[PDB]
């Protein structure tokens, strides 16, 4: 399928013990991906004095479309050194793994994969 149904647990940026996927940006992308497909992944809600608690480059879902069954389509783009790798709409949060920290919320996406 194009499109996978996913519920992302919402971790709260101090809980965080991973805080990206790797080294580069064809690394954080490729390990979100896989991340996404077995269930191992976070969301972070950007907000001030988020980013930097976490590690670059960094991977956004960012909303592809304007919600089949309450799952808001998103698609994923990279950021390193402040130039993004990808092309899309309003951030949702910042993806990280999930290592068995307790969320504080439930986002549903619909991931372009």
């Amino acid at each position: 399928k194009t499109h996978v149904q996913l519920s992302l647990p919402v971790l709260q940026v101090r809980d965080v013990l991973v805080r990206g996927f790797g080294d580069s940006v064809e690394e954080v992308l490729s390990e979100a991906r896989q991340h996404l497909k077995d269930g191992t992944c976070g969301l972070v809600e950007v907000e001030k004095g988020v980013l930097p608690q976490l590690e670059q480059p960094y991977v956004f879902i960012k909303r592809s479309d304007a919600a089949p069954h309450g799952h808001v389509m998103v698609e994923l783009v990279a950021e390193l050194e402040g130039i993004q790798y990808g092309r899309s709409g309003e951030t949702l949060g910042v993806l990280v793994p999930h290592v068995g920290e307790i969320p504080v919320a439930y986002r549903k996406v619909l991931l372009r994969k």
